[PDB]
């Protein structure tokens, strides 16, 4: 049965929820963007509307095959009316096509629903700066103190050095970058660009990123693995056995593999900068983990909600334990006493 922050008050709209057959009253259903634990359920054979960003329609149609008609995309920045709703989308900063949205609830109240993001101060002059929110679905993966990282933009900085460097160095050295979702794009488009290549993926990836509406995109990637020096694989693949399994493939064309695994929080956040990162080697591969990160760090997280003031806030991440629940609702505490709301 689908849960009640996945449904929005007063409106025949639910909000990521295609895993529960038919939710009945459920005029439509709102997909925040194309990641499997939001999406998991949809299929072509989809006959109720669903509004999403274009980007993620295009991924609906050619990666699950949903039949044009039921994809509803909306531009973004733009007031919109949906079966008597204003509603609009604003960009999350999380993957390709990923939004938030905005309900503009016809008894007055509103609400922002943020899917998955990475908080940021541009949203703080967006549509979001023009009124008052009372309602906020909030993604809370990173919602305690620990949970630190680096900006996207420091990491992908390391990133152009680490590769730039060994591709200098030895010049028959190949740069793998690792994947399983979509997201994280510029890690290997970065990296690609400094290099004088282009990336290199199998037919499926290739078909993933020709969807993501990713200007020039054509000039950036190939499916001809032989041409290219940066090369992406299964993220389950980036280890010794695996790497050492692809190297082979490769036909005595590279003596080293230099891989990077774009990674979220790990334990060696607590006491590792950036800057002072290692790999893995056992032989001529070395395997980097390196994390960038698509969701809110409690800093950024704690930035936005003290700047929205919203008057309630609604969980949608790791709220499935009593313990987890109760220690979330302690910071939100804090951060309202402190800021005065
Ligand atoms: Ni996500």
């Amino acid at each position: 049965t689908c849960p009640f922050y996945k449904k929005i008050p007063g409106t025949g709209f639910t909000v990521d929820a295609f895993q529960y057959g038919v939710v009945e009253g459920c005029t439509a259903y709102f997909l925040t963007h194309f990641h499997s634990d939001h999406y998991a359920g949809l299929s072509k054979h989809f006959t109720f509307p669903v509004y999403c960003s274009e980007i993620t329609g295009n991924l609906l149609k050619n990666k699950l095959h949903v039949q044009e008609q039921y994809i509803h995309p909306l531009p973004l920045d733009t007031e919109c009316i949906v079966n008597g709703v204003k509603v609009v989308l604003l960009d999350a900063n999380h993957c390709p096509g990923a939004v938030m949205i905005l309900f503009y609830l016809p008894n007055g109240t509103v609400i922002l629903h943020t899917g998955d993001f990475r908080a940021d101060p541009s949203m703080e002059r967006s549509l979001l700066a023009d009124q008052k929110v009372h309602m906020l679905y909030l993604d809370t993966t990173y919602c305690s103190p620990e949970y630190t990282f680096p900006s996207q933009q420091e990491v992908i900085r390391f990133a152009i050095n680490t590769a730039f460097e060994a591709v200098t160095l030895n010049p028959h050295a190949l740069v793998v970058c690792g994947t399983y979702s979509i997201g994280k794009e510029k890690v290997f488009l970065a990296i690609a660009d400094v290099l004088g290549s282009k990336v290199g993926m199998s037919q499926e990836k290739y078909k993933t990123l020709q969807c993501l509406n990713i200007p020039e995109i054509n000039s950036l990637i190939t499916t001809d693995m032989c041409s290219s020096l940066v090369h992406l694989l299964p993220m389950m693949q980036i280890n010794f056995k695996g790497l050492q399994s692809h190297l082979k493939k490769c036909g005595g064309k590279y003596n080293q593999i230099l891989a990077f695994r774009p990674t979220g929080w790990t334990h060696s956040n607590k006491f590792t900068r950036i800057a002072d990162v290692i790999p893995q080697t056992k032989g001529n591969i070395s395997i980097y983990g390196i994390p960038y990160s698509e969701h809110s760090s409690y800093l950024e997280m704690k930035r936005f909600v003290q700047w929205l003031k919203p008057q309630k806030i609604i969980p949608t991440v790791n709220v499935g334990t009593w313990k987890s629940r109760s220690t979330m609702e302690k910071y939100f505490r804090e951060w309202k006493l402190e800021a005065g709301y």
